[PDB]
């Protein structure tokens, strides 16, 4: 047994494992390190064209550490600005993958209660981020999937829920809670007390299995689309780190070696075995995270992983400036009088083309997890962008437009312009919630004993939208 | 010293390295085993209307065992029906890889000599199959490389020749001789009795580097081409089996691994070492081909080959089948009369796309040598195909065609039948050649000593155009 069978009192606080696990605490607390802010948007402002008419159009950034979650959740554009728990344009939903304090909900109110709502719902609730209660059960300290949507999903798949798998599956189960690709489903309901009630549920579309074409057949069976594109006006489908879908996919997910076997790489000190809990980059600790499996210089095997990236950037840039093209020439098409029959075949190409494509950039490690099923989902969402491009000159010629050349968007404020984002706007709407509901979430949540100050420690001195500089 | 050290009396024939080295005579011969023809056109029709107006769009197998090496190349469509040493549509180079006759006769006249002529022309003097002779000194039985074109692509690409190479970089060099792209440079020349001849002489495009771009620049900088296109008029490149090219960026050949180590595996028996001589498919013998790298059941290392090859078909179905559409539409638009000037453009993208994608599928196990670069490159050449067409499109409405559809090419027949290939001319002429010129090449060799008729044991029981049935 451990020294907290009985539980942990305040066990969303990860500070409340301290007394039992300051070494785990320690490392785990360090993702602090990762604080670098990368304007994907900036360094891509392909993807604003692919998302215009999204919240991904208006800020979109690197994943950095975990200890940052919850504060880039609620510094995101994405989120906007509510005035109270009842406004604001995305759902409690958004919480999910971001605290430690969202299976204390969901154990306390239900899982549909939980996904019941707007996002600002829960702003003075949920303000702990990624912590031990995400993946350690309080009483046995043992790995555990505190979201009931990944069993279900695993299930719909065929695979063996969490509770049934071995433990070396576990060491990458833990990191599918939130590590994979979603959608919100519509789900009516009514709570105890009879009042009819609407949730956006995460689900994971693993009905028809987990590669990018089975996902795909799977929303396309219901019709499903995350937003008419604002260009295009195409039914699109948003790929959402798939990290864990294209893991299993790649040799090492194939070989048995987990998530945590490179980003929570092992420490003996004799007889005592100590995770590292600062995830990470793994190729900033080689000696640890590979060369127990690997017998040769850091820096060749850093090299082969140089290249792979370089391999997946030619390609990507390929396919999503064929995709905005795409996008931009059926916007023109539209303007000269083209009928929705007449676009059917090209927005269906379209929409298949993002999805493949952003499957395979969505998942930042894809391109080492699984180099060659990324760069085949970038060769055939290029094709099919291609063959929707195809079909575009003769609609284009046939309203006598065919010499039309698609603006440019090779800058984010162009991309912008043409994606119709009023950024300036976003931003001063974000930073008047950010002085005062936000300030508020956060003073009541220390009022009530929910938040310790200490976690909020440099947490808030970057987005992409403001760099108070230094640490 | 061996037991030969003054050298070997009649060295191009193998069978005269028997007494000496017994056990590689006898694994040498068993190439025989491997005696499937595959005919690639058959198999991939897209290829002929891709090579309209090059031989291989009348004859292209998949390659088989080292013993039939020189039978191949005589039965293939390629070579054609030589009346007398004067004629023939191929020159002498095309005997260059084929046979350990080819180092002695440029032993014997000198290499430009050699490189002289018609292939007609050593009918009954290059009559021996891939041998010993091949790759080992006759004194010292060291490896070597028996062609200069080697040493002189090697050093123009900064690599070191084969003599200043380690042991085990040779140990795959000596396969480079002949598992390389090269192309025919037209050199003029002037003999030891002051006649002026022309050669045609095997060169390695590496002095920009081996990669499959730094190729293409080498090409394109003195305006090459190996032929024109039957129905594009594209200034076409053809790729040749660059088998070590590919090899050589690959985790293997970065990781050292050599050609060896793969196809002719050793067996330790007490002290001795043993090659297995028997160069073939390494999946057939993995046990000894892999197993002494990886550990783990040789299906499961079986299995996530033939994923790789399934990739590789899928993105080469999409860019041949771009690539002949393109062919084709540019020949619908010159019959409707568009310009040389007109079409620049699109045969420039036609040129890079096969070149790329031809690049890609020309060396048979490059999407295992190096999986990554053979995906890239398919979806690089699947890109200019699509450029090509999309400009396509526009030169085709000009000349009031925007609807053309380019016709279908499923079947080798239907190909050869739209790259205007008259197959039952080429092999009934082919035929009279066997039954004659041949048969008098190899009596004449017989009679001379050149030849065994051991040697000739089964080896032309098939060919694409004929299969004798059994063994
Ligand atoms: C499981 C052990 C697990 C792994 C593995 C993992 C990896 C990971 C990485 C490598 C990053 C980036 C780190 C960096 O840039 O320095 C990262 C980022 C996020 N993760 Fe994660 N993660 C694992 C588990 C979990 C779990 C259980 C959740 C969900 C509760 C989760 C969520 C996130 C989020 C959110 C981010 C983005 C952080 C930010 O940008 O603020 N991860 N993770
Ligand atoms: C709700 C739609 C939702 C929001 C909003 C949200 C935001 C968010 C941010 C701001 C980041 C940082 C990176 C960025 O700028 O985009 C981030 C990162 C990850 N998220 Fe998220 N997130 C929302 C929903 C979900 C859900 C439902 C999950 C879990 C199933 C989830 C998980 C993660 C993970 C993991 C990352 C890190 C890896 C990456 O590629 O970003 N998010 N999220
Ligand atoms: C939170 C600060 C936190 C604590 C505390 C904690 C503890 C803990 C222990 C005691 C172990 C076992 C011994 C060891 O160090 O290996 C352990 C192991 C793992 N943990 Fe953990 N852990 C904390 C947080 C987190 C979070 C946020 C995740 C999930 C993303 C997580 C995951 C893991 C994994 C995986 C292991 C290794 C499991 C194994 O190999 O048996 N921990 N943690
Ligand atoms: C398992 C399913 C698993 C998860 C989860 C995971 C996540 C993860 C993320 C989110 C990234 C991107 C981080 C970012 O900031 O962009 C990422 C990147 C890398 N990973 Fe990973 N990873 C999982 C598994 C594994 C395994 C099994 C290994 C080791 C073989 C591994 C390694 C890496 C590496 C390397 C990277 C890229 C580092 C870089 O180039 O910056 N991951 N991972
Ligand atoms: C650490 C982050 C790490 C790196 C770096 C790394 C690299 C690497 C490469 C380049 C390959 C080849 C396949 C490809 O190009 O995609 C590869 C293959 C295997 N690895 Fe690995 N690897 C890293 C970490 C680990 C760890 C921690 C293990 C051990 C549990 C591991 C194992 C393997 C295995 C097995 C393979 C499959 C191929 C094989 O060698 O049999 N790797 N890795
Ligand atoms: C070097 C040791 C070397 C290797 C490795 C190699 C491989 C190889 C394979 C795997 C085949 C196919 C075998 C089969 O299908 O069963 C094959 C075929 C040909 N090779 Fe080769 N080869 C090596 C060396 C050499 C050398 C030095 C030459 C040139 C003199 C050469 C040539 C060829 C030819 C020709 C073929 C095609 C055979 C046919 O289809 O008739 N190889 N080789
Ligand atoms: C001359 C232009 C020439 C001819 C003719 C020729 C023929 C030939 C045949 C018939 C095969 C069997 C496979 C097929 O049907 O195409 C074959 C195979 C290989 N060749 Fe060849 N070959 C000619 C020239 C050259 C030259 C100059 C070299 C060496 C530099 C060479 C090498 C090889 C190799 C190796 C193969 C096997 C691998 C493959 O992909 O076919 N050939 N050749
Ligand atoms: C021809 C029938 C033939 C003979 C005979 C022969 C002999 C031979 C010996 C004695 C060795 C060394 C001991 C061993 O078995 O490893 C050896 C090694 C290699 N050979 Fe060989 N060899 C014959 C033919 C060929 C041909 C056609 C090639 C080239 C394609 C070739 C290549 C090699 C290679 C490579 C080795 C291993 C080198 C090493 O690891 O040191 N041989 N052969
Ligand atoms: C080194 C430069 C090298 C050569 C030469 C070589 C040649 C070769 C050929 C011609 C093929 C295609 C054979 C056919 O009949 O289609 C081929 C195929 C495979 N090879 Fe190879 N190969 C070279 C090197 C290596 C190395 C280092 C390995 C082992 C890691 C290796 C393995 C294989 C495998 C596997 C195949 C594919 C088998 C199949 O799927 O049928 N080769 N090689
Ligand atoms: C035998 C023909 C053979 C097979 C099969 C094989 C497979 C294999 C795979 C699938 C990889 C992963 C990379 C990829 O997906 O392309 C891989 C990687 C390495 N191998 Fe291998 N390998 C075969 C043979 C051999 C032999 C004979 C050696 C040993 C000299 C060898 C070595 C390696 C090495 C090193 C790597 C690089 C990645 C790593 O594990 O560090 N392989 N192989
Ligand atoms: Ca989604
Ligand atoms: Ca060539
Ligand atoms: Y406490
Ligand atoms: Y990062
Ligand atoms: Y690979
Ligand atoms: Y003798
Ligand atoms: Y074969």
């Amino acid at each position: 047994k451990t020294a907290h069978s009985q539980g942990i009192e305040g066990k969303a606080m990860s500070e409340e494992w301290a007394r039992y696990y300051p070494r785990q605490f320690d490392s785990w607390k360090k993702t602090k390190e990762s604080d670098n802010i990368t304007d994907m948007l900036k360094e891509k402002p392909a993807l604003v064209v692919a998302w215009a008419g999204y919240p991904f159009s208006k800020d979109y950034n690197a994943p950095r550490g975990h200890y940052y979650a919850l504060q880039d959740n609620i510094n995101t554009l994405r989120t906007g600005a509510p005035v109270d728990g009842k406004t604001g344009p995305l759902p409690s939903a958004c919480w999910t993958c971001k605290s430690p304090d969202v299976p204390r909900i969901i154990e306390q109110d239900g899982e549909l209660e939980y996904f019941t709502g707007k996002w600002a719902k829960y702003g003075d609730e949920i303000v702990n981020t990624i912590g031990c209660y995400n993946c350690h059960d309080d009483k046995s300290a043992e790995l555990k999937s505190k979201v009931p949507y990944l069993d279900r999903g695993l299930s719909a798949a065929g695979f063996k829920t969490f509770a049934e798998s071995t433990h070396q599956e576990k060491r990458s189960l833990v990191c599918a809670q939130c590590h994979v690709e979603y959608y919100f489903k519509k789900t009516e309901w009514k709570d105890d007390k009879g009042v009819d009630k609407t949730a956006m549920v995460v689900t994971l579309p693993w009905s028809k299995g987990i590669s990018t074409e089975q996902m795909e057949a799977y929303y396309d069976e219901i019709n499903f689309a995350d937003w008419t594109h604002g260009i295009s006006k195409t039914p699109m489908l948003k790929a959402q780190h798939p990290d864990w879908e294209l893991y299993k996919t790649g040799i090492h997910g194939q070989k048995g070696v987990s998530c945590a076997d490179c980003h929570m790489p092992y420490t003996q000190e004799g007889a005592v075995k100590y995770s590292d809990h600062k995830v990470g980059n793994p190729l900033d600790n080689m000696d640890k995270s590979c060369m127990n499996c690997h017998r040769e210089s850091e820096q060749k095997l850093k090299d082969i992983v140089k290249q792979k990236f370089e391999r997946k950037e030619f390609l990507q840039d390929i396919a999503f400036d064929n995709i905005g093209k795409a996008h931009l020439e059926t916007g023109k098409a539209m303007e000269l009088g083209a009928t929705d029959a007449e676009l059917k075949e090209i927005r269906t190409h379209i929409r298949h083309a993002q999805w493949r494509a952003d499957m395979a950039i969505a998942g930042h490690g894809s391109f080492f997890h699984a180099p060659e099923e990324v760069l085949r989902l970038l060769a055939s969402g290029n094709e099919e962008a291609q063959k929707a491009r195809i079909k575009l000159v003769k609609v284009l010629a046939k309203y006598g437009a065919i010499d039309y050349v698609a603006p440019d968007f090779e800058t984010k404020e162009k991309a912008q312009k043409l994606a119709k984002v009023d950024m300036e706007a976003f931003i001063a709407e974000k930073l008047k919630f950010k002085q005062t509901l936000e300030q508020e979430w956060k003073k009541q949540a220390i009022a009530k004993g929910r938040l310790n100050p200490e976690s909020l420690k440099g947490v808030d001195e970057k987005s992409s939208y403001y760099d108070k500089t230094k640490k």
